[PDB]
């Protein structure tokens, strides 16, 4: 029988009582990265990152960060190699930069042969070092002039646009990379990029934010969803239909957080914990395992929400060979009103709940996840069970899928100096955590989970942050980005690993 | 009669001797500025030097600086104003960004209101300080997206959304602004960025710069001269079909030089410097005044030389009420090979001339312009005389323009400390002994120059050097962008102003 920590202490770093020999032996474990957030522009096009960051940069991060030059992965790609040979990891998750194979955004302008040639090299290089790649091809990084010449996901042509990308990268790399990831968290670009303008492209109704250029956060991020599903599964259908012979797999990232409710014997608050599952999770599950999104929202969000076609509804419905779940943390939930006419109305608040950390007695879920300097009252605190419930909850809910989880880290401040950041404990307790639940409920509840993939391998740049936090396993100075220094965490993941 | 000084040490920096009161009543003084240089990113969409400064970091400048912030004038507009106010300027020359005013690049995408009102409060600033505009509508700032689209200059597609970005223009600031260039230094663009790949976009053939994503040198500089042409047609008939109820003029840019023989008892020389001002010069201004290019170009460049239709040549014949000629060197002449079938063929070369600043008989032409620390051969040299028989020349042969010196101006190294940045007395000897020169052939030739704007009302981002050269005549400090401090040439300037 397995027992799991809640609260802290944790004593799960120690590699004699958790390590890699407590999960199955074909389970792959790693790290995982992005492009924008790695690789500098050197040698691409630009896209809406760049765009977003540099027409609203106090939007891109608090010290106006971006990621124009980051850790320069693009020049530094065998040290990624080297940090993951040195965990001896067997996976690694990386996007592949839309702009820079396809500069100009559609593949009949062109192609950029030398950014091929890089991700050749990095695939090979991770090959030869036993590491499995896991490619997320679009990670938030459209090529600016899809989002000019039509608004990017907004628009139906989009999907056509993304077919024809992902059939390159298939095409030149699925030879070798044998798991593709369509759409980073599907969630976040309508709500965050179409909702609130806190992510690229930035738009949203003028009296949500008079900065967006355009926008409506009521209708907007429901369109750019539908389109992201129908773009996806376009591209499943290619893969499938024409690139079977590469024996790979491929499938969404979905970002997933666990709901409890804010008053567990108030029915409101049990009602709202539950929409929230919907309006969270099922706006994109229940296209993908049914063809159709859920009852409660076709009921709130009438006329708002659109719908598929009969051969739409087929194409999306069982559009995937795994899951790639993506989870930080987990909230309490209670009800809250819908102002549906609301000029500063979002679509966001179609789920009539309000999301916190703290619960209706006072009991903070967990402990601390992110610092919120500014108001301290909107800090998150993480809650390692939810691992075990988001898990437990696919397999029921959601047939059983084959997961890979994609991406579980923890921030720490960029104010720390170098060693206070090296010497890094409060991520190996949130990392082992997070693992003690995942083989527990693998051995419990005997769900398909068969590896993970901590974010990330070093420090990066963070959307909406910049530079004031890191999230690494390794340790980049941005004054001289060369190296990636495993971290206190890093090594205990190398034990971990390798017990 | 007038002497002016051709060589070191000058003595027009004495406002006794040569101040505003030597030219005419109405003759306007101040000083020149562009949005890519000035302004900063923030509240705009990105366009071609964000891209190519971005992808190729090592083409920006040695620095790899850029024009993500610069001076900030976007936030100090009205410490812009405040330099003019000080120098008593009674002109200054500032250019729209395109993609600040129409993001998306076409007009019928949707206007950026905020840009819009950008460009309203500096003029009317501008105005209320009695300083008159000269407005750029292109200072090489290209929207990515048309680039990425049909590749900007290349297409015919380019004169329609130029038009229309024009338009509007001329639409929401026309009632103030009287005077208007259309492309900045109409040479540049042609062969920088489409034949050397030195400037954005950054197009040439594989061989002269494999870094280059596409191209073609010997042939695209022509296709890209001739839509700039058409392009520049296009607007001056709609400004003066459709806006003459403004009252305003409008024209182009040259970059002017003057040429000279590097051995003048040598025909092949004497006759390589007559080729240099019909292929530098002449590949402009024969269209401009003419309607076809010069008869060497037709001969020499062939079937790569595009042609005029007669409608097209009746559009561009005569298409400007003045000139903007910018002057900043001379240099010597002599025969060079034209290897068209070379694969490094580039349109420069098809002038049959290498050009120097050093003579047969080894004189230099004048005073140090631009050092060059990796190559000290490579040196610029000055020629004050030079503006001279710019202006002359371009009275007999260009059918007595109406002109305004739209740049003149020097650099001094960004190596140097502040004290020494702001003791900049070789900027005093550049621009007094050029303005020297300036009244001379005003008073000698009758020319008819109306102004002068000096290159650069402050320190900015230089196109190919970043940071590691300053051009203003105010000081910028790059830790702390808001003061412009004005040097001691800003000093003499106001002096000479207001003498
Ligand atoms: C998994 O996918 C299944 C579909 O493959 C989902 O089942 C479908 O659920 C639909 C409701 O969401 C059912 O549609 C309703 O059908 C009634 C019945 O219509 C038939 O007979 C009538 C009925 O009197 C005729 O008019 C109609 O032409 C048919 O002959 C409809 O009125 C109802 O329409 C109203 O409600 C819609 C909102 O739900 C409004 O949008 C619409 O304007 C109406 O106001 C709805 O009809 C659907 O209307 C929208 C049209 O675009 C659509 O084509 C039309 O079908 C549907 O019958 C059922 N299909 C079958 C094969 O069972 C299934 O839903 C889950 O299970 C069903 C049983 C129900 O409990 C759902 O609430 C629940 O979500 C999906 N499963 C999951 C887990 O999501
Ligand atoms: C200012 O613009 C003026 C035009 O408005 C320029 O004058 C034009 O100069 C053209 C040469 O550049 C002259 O065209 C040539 O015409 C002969 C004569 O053709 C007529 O009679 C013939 C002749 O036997 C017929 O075949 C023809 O159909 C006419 O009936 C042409 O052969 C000659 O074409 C050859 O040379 C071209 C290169 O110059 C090649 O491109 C072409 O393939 C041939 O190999 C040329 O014809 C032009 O050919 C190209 C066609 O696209 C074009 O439509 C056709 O006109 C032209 O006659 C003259 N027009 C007039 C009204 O004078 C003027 O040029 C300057 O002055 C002229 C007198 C000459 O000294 C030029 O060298 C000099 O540049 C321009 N001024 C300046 C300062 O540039
Ligand atoms: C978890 O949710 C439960 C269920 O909602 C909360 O318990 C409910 O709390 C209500 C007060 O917020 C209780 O109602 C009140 O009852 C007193 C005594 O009769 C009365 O004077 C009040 O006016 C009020 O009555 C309601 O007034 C509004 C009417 O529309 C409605 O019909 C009346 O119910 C309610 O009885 C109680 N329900 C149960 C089943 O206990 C619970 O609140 C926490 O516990 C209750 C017992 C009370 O001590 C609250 O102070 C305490 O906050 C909530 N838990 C937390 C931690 O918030
Ligand atoms: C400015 O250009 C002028 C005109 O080109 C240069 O003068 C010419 O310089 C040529 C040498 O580069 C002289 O030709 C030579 O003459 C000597 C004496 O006969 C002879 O032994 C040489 O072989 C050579 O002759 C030529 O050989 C090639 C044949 O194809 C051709 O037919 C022959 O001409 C030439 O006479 C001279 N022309 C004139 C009109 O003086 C001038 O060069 C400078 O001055 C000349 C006089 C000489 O001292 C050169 O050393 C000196 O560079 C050049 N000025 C400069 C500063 O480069
Ligand atoms: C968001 O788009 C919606 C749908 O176009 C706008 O909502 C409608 O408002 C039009 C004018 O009031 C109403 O007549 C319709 O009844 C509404 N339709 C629905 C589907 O709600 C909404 O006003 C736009 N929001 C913004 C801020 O522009
Ligand atoms: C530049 O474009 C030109 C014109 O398309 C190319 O020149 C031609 O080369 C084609 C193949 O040799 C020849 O058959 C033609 O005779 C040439 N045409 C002319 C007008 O010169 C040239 O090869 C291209 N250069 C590059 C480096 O691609
Ligand atoms: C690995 O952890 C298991 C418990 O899951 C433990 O029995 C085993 O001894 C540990 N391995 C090492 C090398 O410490
Ligand atoms: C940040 O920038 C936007 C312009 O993009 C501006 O509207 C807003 O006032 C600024 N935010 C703060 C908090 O200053
Ligand atoms: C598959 O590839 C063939 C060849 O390009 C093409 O005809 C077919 O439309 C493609 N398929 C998809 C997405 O099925
Ligand atoms: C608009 O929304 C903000 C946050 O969503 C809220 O605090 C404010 O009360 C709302 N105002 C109206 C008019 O509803
Ligand atoms: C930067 O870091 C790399 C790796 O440690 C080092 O080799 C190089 O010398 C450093 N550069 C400077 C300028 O210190
Ligand atoms: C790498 O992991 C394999 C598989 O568990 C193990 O056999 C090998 O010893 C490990 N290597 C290192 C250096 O840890
Ligand atoms: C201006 O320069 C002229 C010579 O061009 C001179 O005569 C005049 O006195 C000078 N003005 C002043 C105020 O020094
Ligand atoms: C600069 O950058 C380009 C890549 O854009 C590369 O081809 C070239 O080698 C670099 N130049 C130098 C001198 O290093
Ligand atoms: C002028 O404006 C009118 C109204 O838009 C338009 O019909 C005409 O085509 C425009 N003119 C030009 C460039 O002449
Ligand atoms: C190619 O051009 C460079 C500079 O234009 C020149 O130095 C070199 O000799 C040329 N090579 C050939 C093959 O002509
Ligand atoms: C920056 O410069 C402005 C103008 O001199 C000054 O007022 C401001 O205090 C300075 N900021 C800092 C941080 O020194
Ligand atoms: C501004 O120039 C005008 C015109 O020459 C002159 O009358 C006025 O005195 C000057 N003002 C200053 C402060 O120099
Ligand atoms: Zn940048």
């Amino acid at each position: 029988e397995i027992t799991c920590q809640e609260n802290l202490p944790f004593t799960c770093g120690n590699t004699d009582a958790l390590n890699s020999s407590s999960f199955s032996s074909d389970f792959i474990f790693g790290v995982a990265s992005s492009a924008y957030q790695i690789e500098g522009t050197i040698g691409r096009g630009l896209n809406i990152w760049d765009g977003f960051t540099h027409r609203y940069p106090n939007k891109s991060g608090p010290d106006h960060g971006n990621g124009d030059t980051t850790c320069d992965s693009f020049s530094y790609w065998q040290k990624d190699i080297d940090v993951l040979d040195e965990l001896n990891a067997t996976g690694y998750r990386f996007s592949i930069a839309w702009s820079r194979i396809i500069p100009r955004g559609k593949r009949s302008r062109g192609v950029n042969e030398k950014g091929i040639d890089y991700y050749h090299g990095l695939i090979s290089g991770l090959i030869k070092k036993g590491i499995t790649p896991f490619v997320t091809l679009f990670h938030w990084d459209l090529p600016q002039t899809l989002q000019d010449e039509y608004e990017g996901f907004l628009d139906p042509q989009i999907i056509d646009d993304f077919k024809d990308y992902a059939d390159l990268c298939f095409e030149e790399f699925g030879d070798s990379v044998k798991y593709w990831l369509t759409i980073n968290q599907l969630y976040s670009v309508p709500t965050r990029g179409y909702g609130s303008a806190l992510d690229a492209p930035g738009r949203c109704s003028p009296t949500v934010d008079p900065s967006c250029y355009a926008g409506n956060s009521s209708t907007e991020p429901y369109i750019v969803a539908h389109h992201q599903l129908l773009a996806h599964a376009k591209v499943v259908d290619l893969y499938r239909k024409n690139y079977t012979h590469q024996g790979g797999k491929i499938g969404p990232t979905m970002i997933t957080r666990w709901f409890l409710p804010y008053n567990d014997t108030d029915r409101h608050s049990i009602a709202a914990t539950e929409r929230m599952k919907e309006f969270f999770l099922g706006w994109f599950m229940g296209p993908l395992t049914n063809g159709t999104y859920p009852q409660i929202m076709i009921d709130t969000v009438g006329e708002r929400l659109p719908s598929f076609s009969p051969e739409e509804s087929n194409l999306v419905k069982g559009s995937y060979d795994f899951l790639g779940l993506n989870y930080y943390f987990t909230q309490y939930a209670q009800p809250s009103p819908n102002p549906v006419n609301s000029t500063n109305h979002t679509a966001m608040m179609d789920a009539g709940a309000k999301l916190t950390y703290i619960n209706a007695s006072g009991h903070y879920i967990g402990p601390l996840f992110e610092k919120d300097k500014a108001d301290s009252t909107d800090n998150i605190y993480y809650y390692p069970k939810g691992i075990y419930s988001v898990m437990d909850y696919f397999k029921n809910k959601y047939y059983n899928p084959l997961i890979y989880v994609t991406e579980n880290g923890i921030s720490t401040p960029g104010d720390e100096n170098r060693n206070q950041s090296m010497l890094d404990y409060t991520r190996i307790d949130y990392l082992c955590s997070h693992l003690c639940f995942l083989n527990k409920v693998i051995k419990e509840k005997d769900v398909n989970v068969k590896g993970y993939l901590a974010w990330a391998l070093g420090d990066n740049y963070e959307f909406n942050k910049g530079f004031t936090v890191r999230f690494g396993l390794s340790y980049i100075d941005w004054n001289n980005v060369t190296d990636r220094d495993l971290k206190k965490s890093g090594q205990w993941y190398q034990s971990f690993i390798s017990p």
